[PDB]
C-alpha cells in the first residue's frame, strides 16, 4: 500500500464557511476526510497530514514559506512513496515553480492542490481535486512538482492563475496539460540523488512596457537595490525604439543587474536568441525568457540569485530549461 | 449609392514587401494591389479610400503622440465618410484601439482597428480577410464604437489584448464576449499626452524598497497585478509604501494578474487592506484599458480624487460592475 505526505499549508479547502468568511478550524480537514469514505478504498494509498499552525493565506506567502514546504518535503522524502501539497490558489503557481527549481533531481510526485470553497460543499472541488492528487502522488510516474485543479495535471513551472476565481482557475498556457484524469481530448532529469536548493528573498522589479514609456520610469525600476527586472515587452518581445529607455536597460545590465524579456502575450514565446537577434533589446544586454511564466521567470530569478553566480552565470542559465519550465525557439 | 469608408493605413505588414532584410515599406503598393482584386468592389463592399501614412509607424514605437494622430485623422475625415478602418502593427493595436475608445467621445460611427502579420498579397494571407471583413462590416453591420477585428472576430477595442504572441488567432476579449462572430451630443476628441505611469506585478516576498522606487518622481499613478479577485500581502512594510503614494495625490489601480475575471473591491464596500491604502479597483480592465484610461484622464485637468472616481466608472464599455 503506497503513503502519501500532505502538508496542509493553507487554503479554504479545511475551512468553515462563516458570516465573517471562511475561518479555519484546527483539524477540521482531518476530521472531515476520516469520515469521507472515497479516501479509504483500497486502491487509495495512506495518507498522513501535517497542518501547518497557522494556515498561511497564499497571498501572503514568502520564499521563506517556499522553504518551509521544501525543508518539509526533504525531511520526509524517504518515508513516503510521494507528496500533496495543499495551497491556496492565489499564489499555488508561484510556489509550484519556486518548488521545482529548488528539488533538483526529484524521484518522486509532488502534486499541490487545493481549493477555493470548503470540500464538504457540493459546488468545492476539493474532495476530487485531493482524491486525484492522492491517487496520483501514488501511482503516476511523474516525478516532478505539478498542479491538479479541474480535472488536469500540470507541470508546476508552467501554470499561472488564468480565472481571478472559480473551478477552472489555473492554465498551462505554453505546455499541454501532462494528464486529463475525468474529460479526455485526443520530462525533467532525475539522476543523481535529492538536492534541496535554498532560497531567499531577491529585489526583483516585475514591469510592463507600454506606448511612451519613459527613461524616468524604467531608470526607477532599476535603482538599488534591485538586482534583476522581469520587463513584460509586446508579441514576440520587442520594445519602442527609444534611445532614452534602452540606455538606462544597458546601463543596469552593465553594472550586473540581469534584465529578462518576457511577453505580455498569455501564450507564446519571446523570439530574442542573443547571439541571433536585430532584437536592440539584446544589445542593451537584455536575454531573452523564451514562452516562461511570470512565475516560472519571478521564481527562476529567485532560485539563480540566492547561490553563489554572477551576473553572467545567471543569464546563462536563465536561458536554459533547467526543469521543464521554457521550450527552445 | 455605396457607403464610403475611409482607410489609414497607419503601419504593420499589409501593405510592405517581404524582403531578406524582413518587411519594407512600398509607398502604393496596398492602393495598387486593393484596386486589381475583384473581392474589394463587390456589390456589398463599400467605396473606400486609402490614406498610406509617410513613415509607416512600427507598432512597437508607437506613442501617445502617435494615438492623437490617429484620433485627429479621423476627426478630420469624421463627416466625409460613413466609416474608419485603421490598418496598425499588431504589436500595440489593443493599446491604441483602448486610447481611440476614451479619446472619441459621443462616437457614432464605426472604427474598426485591424491588420495582418502577413502582405495581404501572400497565400492565405489574413490582409486580405481582415481587411475585407473590417470593410463589409463598417458598412453593413455598423458598430458605432472603436472595434479591433481579427480572425473573424470583431471585439470591442478597450477590451482587446494580444492572446498569443504571433499567429492568425493574435487578440482575445478575455472579460467580454465577441461584439460578432463573422464566421448623444457631437463628436468630441479629447487630448492625450505621454503620462509617468508605472505597471508593475506582485510577487510572494515583494519588499516594501522595490515597491517605494515604483512610486518615486515623476510617478503620477501606478496599476498593481495582484492576486486572484485583487488581493496583496498583509504586511505593512508593503501597504505603508502604497497609502504613502495615494496620499501624496498618487492614483493606484488594482487590477488582478489573471487573463479572465475581475477584481473584487468596491471602494465603499470592501475589507480590502488595499481599500484603506487608497488603492482603487479596476475591475476586470485589460491592463491596456487601464494603462490608456489613466493617459486619457491625467490629459485633462481632473484632481487625483477626480481621475479615482471616473477610474472606477464605467466610461466606454471598458470594464463591468461586480
Amino acid at each position: 500500500k503506497k503513503s502519501i505526505y500532505v502538508a496542509y499549508t493553507g487554503g479554504t479547502i479545511g475551512m468553515q464557511r462563516s458570516d465573517n468568511g471562511y475561518i479555519p478550524v484546527s483539524g477540521h480537514l482531518q476530521r472531515q476526510l476520516a469520515l469521507m469514505p472515497e479516501f479509504h478504498r483500497p486502491e487509495m494509498p495512506d495518507f498522513t497530514i501535517h497542518e501547518y499552525a497557522p494556515l498561511i493565506d497564499s497571498s501572503d506567502m514568502t520564499p521563506e514559506d517556499w522553504q518551509h514546504i521544501a525543508n518539509d518535503i526533504q525531511q520526509n522524502y524517504d518515508l513516503y512513496d510521494g507528496f500533496v501539497i495543499l495551497h491556496g490558489t492565489d499564489t499555488m503557481a508561484f510556489t509550484a515553480s519556486a518548488l521545482s527549481f529548488m528539488l533538483e533531481n526529484l524521484a518522486k510526485p509532488v502534486i499541490i492542490t487545493g481549493s477555493q470553497i470548503p470540500l464538504a460543499e457540493d459546488a468545492s472541488d476539493g474532495q476530487t481535486n485531493l482524491l486525484n492528487a492522492l491517487y496520483l502522488a501514488a501511482n503516476h510516474p511523474v516525478n516532478e512538482v505539478s498542479l491538479f485543479f479541474n480535472n488536469q495535471l500540470f507541470r508546476g513551472n508552467r501554470t499561472t492563475k488564468a480565472h481571478a476565481d472559480g473551478f477552472d482557475a489555473f492554465a498551462s498556457p505554453n505546455l499541454s496539460v501532462l494528464l486529463e484524469a475525468g474529460i479526455h481530448i485526443r520530462s525533467p532529469t532525475s539522476n543523481g540523488p535529492l538536492i534541496v536548493h535554498r532560497i531567499t528573498p531577491q529585489p526583483i522589479g516585475v514591469v510592463t512596457i507600454y506606448p511612451g514609456i519613459s527613461g524616468a520610469v524604467v531608470r526607477n525600476f532599476l535603482l538599488q537595490p534591485v538586482k534583476a527586472l522581469i520587463l513584460r515587452s509586446y508579441g514576440v518581445g520587442n520594445a519602442p525604439q527609444k534611445a532614452e529607455l534602452l540606455d538606462e536597460l544597458k546601463n543596469a545590465s552593465d553594472r550586473g543587474i540581469v534584465v529578462v524579456n518576457l511577453t505580455q502575450s498569455i501564450s507564446g514565446s519571446v523570439n530574442m536568441g542573443g547571439y541571433a537577434t536585430g532584437n536592440a533589446l539584446a544589445q542593451a544586454g537584455v536575454i531573452s525568457g523564451f514562452d516562461m511564466t511570470v512565475e516560472a521567470a519571478l521564481t527562476k530569478l529567485h532560485y539563480l540569485l540566492s547561490q553563489s553566480l554572477s551576473p553572467n552565470e545567471i543569464r546563462q542559465l536563465m536561458q536554459q530549461n533547467l526543469r521543464g519550465e521554457l521550450t527552445d525557439t
